[PDB]
């Protein structure tokens, strides 16, 4: 239990609910924390445990898929400090791909709004008569850059991804995501719970090796709903997120959405009812406890 402190690491990078550090010259420390995200807000309040969950979540997803990855040592490697244990992996340093891997299965969002603008989505004609949460069949390969902080990400389609990394690249970044996301859908699906979509972010080795980096399959990363109750049409809850959107949006919160200012804390209980949505996610789609997993409570 002899680990090195965070101080001992030099803070690279990231963004809003993530945190990366350098271990040495090739390798990371890929940190997440218990803050949480709504309309673009990160909240006052952190849901507890929310960084240990969904790094035992990538670590379950990494291990379900046989493809290459960033992981470099196990859950407890020694190099982890004691003070984000079980919530943080040391990684390969990869060259990062500048390029947004989404793949949808259903259509939402800005994927719905640019189909019921254009009639397609990053670069894929489809089928008249879709809405709200409507399957797409098959899922689809609907990349995005990055744009300005603060802002969304911009769609865009399979030349533009093509000119970001090259041609043959392009085409494995495209097989690869929709490929991996099936098999991810699938299992998920099994257990009851849809991943409607979901972003990778890729990079490149050494060796020239195409690997899976960043978090993978997480209600961070994803759009996780309920089968139980999947209705095409309407727009579905967020399995893991809709208990604070409720509240912020509801009469006790004093809070106005469109005001597009930042939100108030959370009350405790919606804290500890996500928690509890994040923990049955993880442990219906991995099969595995939480009460397992290291770290800290
Ligand atoms: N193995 C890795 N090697 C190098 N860089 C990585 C690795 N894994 C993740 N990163 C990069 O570290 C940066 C910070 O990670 P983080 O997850 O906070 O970014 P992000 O997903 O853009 O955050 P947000 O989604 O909140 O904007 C990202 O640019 C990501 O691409
Ligand atoms: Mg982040």
């Amino acid at each position: 239990s002899m680990r090195p402190s965070l101080s001992d690491y030099q803070h690279v990078a990231s963004g809003k609910v993530r945190e990366l550090y350098r271990v040495d010259d090739e390798h990371l420390l890929f940190v997440a924390t218990d803050r949480i995200s709504a309309f673009d807000f990160v909240l006052d309040t952190p849901i507890p445990d929310k960084g240990r969950i969904l790094t035992a979540m990538s670590v379950f997803f990494f291990g379900l898929l046989t493809v290459p990855n960033h992981l470099a040592g196990p859950p407890d490697d020694p190099r982890i400090p004691e003070e984000v244990l079980g919530r943080a992996l040391l990684v390969r340093r990869l060259d990062m791909l500048p390029v947004e891997c989404v793949a949808r299965g259903y259509l939402t969002g800005s994927g719905l709004l640019d189909y019921q603008r254009t009639g397609a989505v990053c670069g894929h004609v489809l089928p008249q008569g879709l809405g709200e949460a409507s399957r797409l069949d098959p899922p689809l390969f609907t990349p995005a850059t990055k744009a300005d902080i603060g802002e969304h990400d911009m769609n865009v389609d399979f030349a533009a991804v093509v000119g970001l990394v090259g041609a043959v690249r392009a085409n494995q970044l495209r097989d690869e995501t929709i490929k991996i996301y099936t098999r991810a859908a699938a299992h998920a699906l099994h257990k009851g719970i849809i991943l409607a979509d979901t972003k990778f972010e890729f990079g490149v080795d050494i060796e020239g090796n195409l690997v899976l980096a960043d978090e993978v399959f997480t209600p961070d990363s994803s759009r996780y709903w309920d089968a139980a109750h999947y209705q095409p049409g309407v727009v579905q809850d967020s399995f893991d997120k809709q208990f604070v959107r409720n509240w912020l949006t509801g009469p006790e919160s004093g809070w106005d959405r469109a005001s597009d200012t930042p939100p108030p804390p959370l009350p405790d209980e919606v804290a500890v009812a996500t928690r509890e949505r994040y923990i049955e996610a993880y442990e219906r789609i991995s099969g595995l406890s939480f009460s397992d997993w290291i770290g800290p409570s």
